[PDB]
């Protein structure tokens, strides 16, 4: 049952998303849903990325998730997943208006377990899984890395005994003159010091380890004519593939109603607390991993942590960074509460109060270890940093809901005033100078040196004014009406409130009488809507012109603080120097709301007998005024960017989803769920500064206008040159030779430069599709969900760091395997650059050689259990006894056009493991 | 219903706590228990001391309350008390030890609602009262103020006219030669330059106002044969009568149980969120305001904040330290919660797992305007100090009952194991050189001055094995014998764990075949009880000597701050300087727990069909082992504290409480619920620094073993001299005069020197009794609650400043109005010293002449209720319809020989505002 019954709304099925077992149950429905893209690196916590209908807006483009009737954006991986009843998904700005808004990205709406009238059920389910490292990337090891610096250092003409590495090379020359290596020898110690030993670590398997994940859930539910009530329990704990990165949840549940008179005055109230203990991997830590050489040992010789000694490249031991980062542990508090109060006058009318809280409440306490790894240090310094983060939203609304059954005109007229009120607050200590350096010692009042207070705080509200009417006629023709005035804190007087309508038309042909003879049609229907909605999700400090004083405490990297804070006394400090102010942004009080109108057409058909079920849908998505931040001109200077409505971008989208499920007659129940979308996104208008710095796309060479948002502009590589006549008949570039990359002449003009550069990269996929099967025979269930994305093209960041030889900011870096297969020579039959120690020909460009295909086809989820038969379970007692034991991302299918593995993940982002889990669900 | 039925346990009607409308459940029985005595000062807040059967040792005596089984010692002022079923205060160590091992001090069992079985109720509560501030202490004004310092002028033969105040005096001889004063005249500006004109303000006044309390309260109770459920919300608000102090509290609480099966698996829970927000009087507001003379303007001429001028005594303006008070406002978030589990394999063993929690969060921004009030300033200093602190304690139980009942024989068998785990921390940043000065922009980012970090953590844990066995033989002899095993974190491996017995006896002599004749004698019951508890509420760092980094980063008052920073180098600062380590105590490896052991022999008796009721109860409670933290020796220097098991305490106590309910021919009940208590406490043993730096007693004069706790040790007062000829007689002393105060002379050695000093000052009441009158007639109901206090002696300080002139630390500070009542020649007939400007005979000494009488008898809570007749509420209907009209200390009276006024705060605390109150209950 459908919450609107005339938009574009998807039903998702609870019951096959806690057989994936994950703690975020939107992680779940990653490629269940027509039109919404889920994005999950693979950390221990659930946190993920959702785009519904495609990228709608120069803004936050999150989804509004509805908890309960409370609105909210936090995430909900911090939240008990395991009882939800129903979900679904509002893709349409007509369907999703009323809910609140906050719809312009859509709305997602979660409905938790109630107790079930007139019985009681208990459930309690326990899992153990094993996650395992899968994409594992090959990197040179010790005798890969000195032959592959050896054929760079004579492919360049130089003498590779010159490495200064270590490094010792018997080599010579064959008959046709070109260099062959005979052998290698390394010195025992990288310094003259004897304090680092060479080995040959494997670096990605000394940071990777076996996670293991354990769930356990207990539920009850309580039933009457008269009143209900549910209480659950639930905690979760997921250690990370990377070492000393972990996640742990607990979460306890409360939802109750109560029925008071014999219709009036019922009472009811939804309450969840949450506490979520997390460590995070440290930022580049997959990066550090992977350009750190194997040489490296891990531990010194003194049992210290080993690192980079005389020539070798600047880069910390990644075990030492996990190992110092194991400590930077964050509590958070999440408080999603409800309370509501109905009061039915008479027979047709409603009077609904409600109030939602969320409280988080977050405390961290970070570290600062001194390190010394070789020539890499920190000059001894420790440090201590307290933070604490405080939000608090609460809203209140009144719906005023009136039914009427006239004949047969059904009417629905519905009224509602609603406030959201949501306020922010962080601050943090930093104290320096510790002697002991450890956890238990580490506090600001221990420490001896300079502290700092960092402090600040942020708010905003919304009021809404909404009018919903529903009219059906024979149950055969539906008309939707909705209108909304919306207004935040966050405009000017003037432009404070907008005014949004919305309308919905449906036909159920089925129900027509010349159609009777189509028995097989069992149902069909259309319905469109055309609705607008509003979005203000910008900063709070918009409108206003900002000066801030910026002492300079906070700390930067490179020295850009932007401080202000000068000596101009000229005594090299030693007191408080005198401050300022400096301006962060000029206020802009023509700003107003977003407007973004949605247009969909969907068909509804149901065959057979309600056995082939489907749904075709069609959207058209224009988002205008679209408030943006235009940065300055170049020469208004620090503060120029501005909020400011130039924006529009358009959604030209397709949805399909299919189902049939059926038996069979030996005992095989058999149901498909298939689903595939396709969408386009293009940018019609946009500021000249925007467009300039490339911020949306364009890569600040040719603007996005036109475009899909993100397509990136790049040069075009024509394989690579293979002789001195290839070189000679090509147009002339600069660092052109054998070997090198040959990139093509856009314009003909006889010269490679800047000019000759071409949109390359397009950030959208062909089409993404899922299927999920699930068989039932003799009490043995099996699921499969396949998820797959064809015609999407990444840029593939690893592939510049495997081949290519000295392509990073710093020299002699590890590489990956494939590196070993350059062009040379002696080998032919190669399209990988020939090695080079100088980037003569600027190969770090962007061009297509970085675009991969990233189309893809991997195994989300599979699960095969067994279901006790219910004699033995009765006598047992439990009504339900089931077993089961699933794989998630345990197979792929990747083009051969990716060089690379996980192309769902193809950089230095969390890696995507291989889970293995066991479970088993008691229904007491 | 008492719940040991063999001890010492006081239970409270819950419905009478309620009438008295109190934010704090505790705070509403203040004289309702015997042997229990509650200290509120008076604020907003409804925090209060408790002590339980006397002090019973030299550490916290805080007694440990207990909600939903539950263990805690936070104050129930931030907890809903208005969902309260049940409270029973269980003052018998044997009775109270099965409760847990912090039972020393006593503890209060709190049982919240929950819905009744087959049936639904709804109550709502709202309550508006006005808070009058009544005790206003009598100071001199503008006149009086002149009046009183030329009389001290011509005292001491100087010249009044010198006071150099703008005071000039028109005055002469008489014919006796005594001066008289004519008239007096005033500058119109305190100050040359005409900045602060002289005015007469009532500072008392104008720091108070009437205060306005809000209690809304909304609960709902769900019972059925299957399971029940209960939710409870609630609002209160409370303005204190010192201006910009409040406190307000929002409250939901959701408690629920479910039975699975038939019996077995009965699973519950109960939870409350509580959120508080408070803004506090600063610390001496009403010493401020009774210090500052009234001649100061609130305003100066050109409209800032008055102030002293020129020769006028240095104090704060009291208004203007309000007016920067009111933005130091802390939020403060709780979190009471326990979910339980109840097995039950056949009809005699239970099993019972329970799992409760306590989440605290506090967070406040306190901010440092800079004042210029005349001469008093702060040299511009403008700061912010963002404080957050966290407390999580969790605690684990395991029971284990059986139940026989074989033939007359009852036999009841417990096991329990226990575990309790609390952490605390707290983390704090500071900030200076604000410049808008604003609670919007006073945040640490925008602050431009020096930065300081604060920060602490601390923990503990309890492990708990005890045993109950319970014997009931022909319901007639009952025998309870408990024993425990608890061990802390707190002491060493080898003083971990201690073993406490105790025993309990019972005797139903109703239950005797050999009185069956005593119809009247209802029911008759003899107890007695032998119990030991263990104590460990210390430090939780009392083992280990302590060496602590303090660089003196925190604020200290005179400079005392012992930080370790020095200047080793001579360059004035100018950066960080080295730093070190110093002593904060000394560790004592063989620290055990502290034993009390309880002696309770009690008599329970019932008349008349339950229509007498009563008990009589004596007890002797007796402390050994007592963990002091003994000081230094005095030449063992910083850290020389040390906790020492040197202590012993003894009390002996009498309580007896009656009760007696009837009815009338014409239609009126009566009921007397009357209390009475006394107690006799005394020190037996004690280290010999800690009586000679006297902390427990003594003023460091004499030690205060075998005497009463706090008991004081100064001068007697044998009235004041009256002629040269009583000076000559006495026996001689620094500073007599005619007019002063004469000492006695406890050694006729013929000189008054510091030996002759006596025990003066004992803090023990001879007896606090309470008594109850609730009257019903024609659906008006009458409460009216007294309670008196007899016996006891309070030391005034407000005296000193109300009976001698410059007697404080500063001169010409504002004084009391009797004051003007002193001795003189042309007034004889006064006891009041005759007023001087120098203490020359030293009358700030302590002696007699501060020590006051103190009882008093005041009428607590007196409420009138009107019940509408049943037929008007059934006809709207609710089930039950209610109004009232109450006063809280509406009147007191007090001896005759206590000058001061309400003698329950004869201090400087906050004062006890009269409220009066107009609520409505609704049942619905
Ligand atoms: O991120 C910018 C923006 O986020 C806000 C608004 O909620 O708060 C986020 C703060 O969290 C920070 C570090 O403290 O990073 C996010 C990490 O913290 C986690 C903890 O669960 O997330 C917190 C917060 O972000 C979501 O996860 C996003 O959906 C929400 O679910 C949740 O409420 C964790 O998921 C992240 O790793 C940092 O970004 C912010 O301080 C604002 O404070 C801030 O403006
Ligand atoms: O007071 C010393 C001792 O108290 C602890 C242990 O709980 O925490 C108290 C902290 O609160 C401080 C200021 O932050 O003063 C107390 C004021 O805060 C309130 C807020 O409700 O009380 C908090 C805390 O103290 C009780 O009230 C005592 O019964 C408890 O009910 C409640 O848990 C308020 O009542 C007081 O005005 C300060 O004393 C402490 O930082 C320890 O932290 C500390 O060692
Ligand atoms: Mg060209
Ligand atoms: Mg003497």
């Amino acid at each position: 049952r459908k919450a609107d019954l005339t938009g574009a709304v998807s039903v998702v099925k609870v019951d096959e998303i806690q057989k994936q077992g994950e703690n975020n149950p939107v992680k779940a429905l990653q490629g269940r849903v027509p039109g919404m893209n889920i994005t999950a690196d693979g950390n221990p916590s659930g946190s993920a990325t959702v785009r519904i209908r495609g990228i709608g807006t120069l803004n936050n483009n999150d989804p509004l998730y509805i908890i309960d009737g409370v609105p909210t954006k936090a995430g909900m991986h911090e939240l008990n997943g395991n009882d939800i009843e129903s979900i679904q998904v509002l893709k349409d700005a007509a369907s999703a208006s009323i809910y609140g808004s906050r719809a312009a990205n859509g709305v997602i709406i979660i409905t938790t377990k109630q107790g079930k009238k007139g019985q009681i059920k208990i459930n309690f389910d326990a899992s153990v899984s094993a996650s395992m490292y899968q994409s594992k990337m090959n990197v040179l090891n010790t005798e890969q890395y000195g032959r592959a610096m050896w054929q760079a250092y004579v492919n360049d003409g130089e003498n590779p005994n010159g490495n200064a590495l270590g490094y010792a090379y018997n080599w010579g020359y064959n008959a046709d003159g070109n260099p062959v290596l005979y052998g290698m020898t390394l010195s025992k110690y990288l310094d003259s010091k004897n304090t680092m030993p060479v080995a040959d670590t494997d670096w990605f398997d000394e940071i990777t380890r076996t996670g293991v994940i354990q769930q356990y859930n207990l539920s009850v539910s309580n039933g009457s004519e008269k009143g209900s009530s549910f209480f659950s329990l639930g905690y979760y704990k997921n250690l990370g593939v990377i070492k000393d990165t972990d996640f742990d949840r607990f979460s306890a549940r409360m939802n109750s109603d109560y029925k008071l008179i014999d219709d009036i005055l019922t009472i009811g109230q939804h309450f969840t607390l949450n506490r979520t203990s997390e460590v995070q991997a440290p930022g580049g830590i997959i990066e550090t991993a992977l350009d750190i050489p194997s040489a490296i040992p891990v531990y010194a010789s003194d049992g210290s942590w080993g690192g980079p000694v005389g020539g070798w490249p600047d880069r910390r031991n990644p075990r030492a960074v996990l190992e110092y980062n194991k400590d930077n542990r964050y509590t958070y508090w999440r408080m999603f509460g409800d309370a509501y109060v109905n009061l039915t006058p008479f027979k047709g009318f409603n009077l609904r109060s409600t109030f939602g809280l969320d409280y988080a409440n977050k405390q961290a306490r970070y570290f600062t270890y001194p390190y010394q790894e070789g020539t890499q240090t920190n000059n001894g310094k420790s440090a201590v940093e307290a933070k604490q983060e405080h939000w608090t939203k609460w809203m209140w609304n009144a719906i005023a809901t009136y039914q009427l059954e006239v004949g047969k005109h059904r009417g629905d007229v519905m009224i509602g005033m609603e406030l959201n009120r949501e306020d922010d607050s962080h601050f943090s200590g930093y104290k320096e100078d510790f002697s002991i350096l450890t956890p238990d010692y580490m506090w600001p009042d221990a420490g001896s040196g300079t502290a700092q207070a960092y402090g600040a705080g942020e708010g905003y509200s919304l009021v809404s004014f909404f009018g919903k009417m529903n009219y059906s006629y024979a149950d055969r023709y539906l008309l939707s009406l909705t209108l909304r005035r919306d207004g935040s804190s966050r405009f000017g007087k003037n432009h404070r409130y907008a005014t949004f309508p919305s309308v919905s038309l449906g036909w159920r042909i089925t129900q027509e009488n010349f159609m009777k003879e189509l028995t097989w049609l069992d149902d069909l229907k259309l319905r469109a809507s055309w609705g607008q909605t509003g979005n203000q999700e910008i900063s709070n400090l918009a409108r206003y012109t900002i000066y801030a004083p910026n002492y300079g405490t906070t700390d930067s990297f490179g020295g850009q603080s932007y401080g202000t804070a000068y000596d101009i006394t000229g005594s090299n400090g030693g007191g408080v120097l005198p401050s300022g102010f400096k301006r962060n942004q000029i206020g802009n009080d023509n700003i107003k709301w977003e407007t973004t109108t949605q247009t969909n057409v969907g068909i509804d058909f149901s065959l057979f007998k309600q056995s082939l079920y489907g749904s075709l849908e069609y959207y058209y998505k224009k988002a205008t005024d679209i408030l943006t931040e235009m940065a300055g001109v170049g020469v208004l200077g620090e503060g120029g960017s501005r909020w400011i409505n130039s924006g529009a971008m358009k959604n030209q989208g397709f949805e399909f989803n299919l189902g049939y499920r059926n038996k069979t007659a030996f005992g095989l129940t058999y149901d498909l769920n298939g689903n595939i979308s396709t969408y386009r996104n293009e940018i019609l208008e946009l500021p000249e500064t925007v467009a300039a710095n490339g911020k949306f796309g364009g890569n600040g060479v040719k603007s996005v206008v036109g475009h899909t948002y993100g397509a990136q502009v790049g040069y075009i590589a024509d394989g690579i040159f293979k002789s001195q006549d290839e070189v000679d008949n090509h147009a002339t570039q600069e660092g052109a030779a054998v070997g090198r990359i040959r990139y093509r002449d856009i314009d003909h003009n006889g010269v490679i430069d800047e000019r000759d550069q071409n949109w390359i990269y397009d950030p959208t996929p062909s089409f993404s599709y899922g299927l999920n099967i699930y068989l039932e025979y003799k009490n043995f269930d099996l699921t499969m969900f396949w998820q797959g994305v064809q015609g999407v093209d990444i840029i593939s960041d690893v592939k510049k760091k495997s081949d290519f030889w000295s392509a990073s900011n710093v020299g002699f870096l590890n590489k990956g395997t494939r590196l070993l297969n350059a062009w040379s020579p002696t080998n032919p039959n190669s399209d990988i650059p020939a090695l080079t120690r100088s980037d003569t020909n600027n190969e770090q460009r962007v061009s297509t050689y970085f675009v991969e295909n990233g189309s893809f086809l991997k195994l989300r989820n599979i699960q095969l259990g067994y279901t006790v038969p219910a004699v033995i379970s009765k006598k047992m007692r439990m009504d339900r006894l089931r077993f089961y034991c699933s794989a998630q991302n345990l197979l792929t299918i990747k083009s051969k056009n990716f060089t690379g593995e996980d192309p769902e993940n193809p950089n230095f982002s969390y890696p995507i493991p291989v889970n293995i889990t066991f479970g088993l669900n008691i229904g007491f």
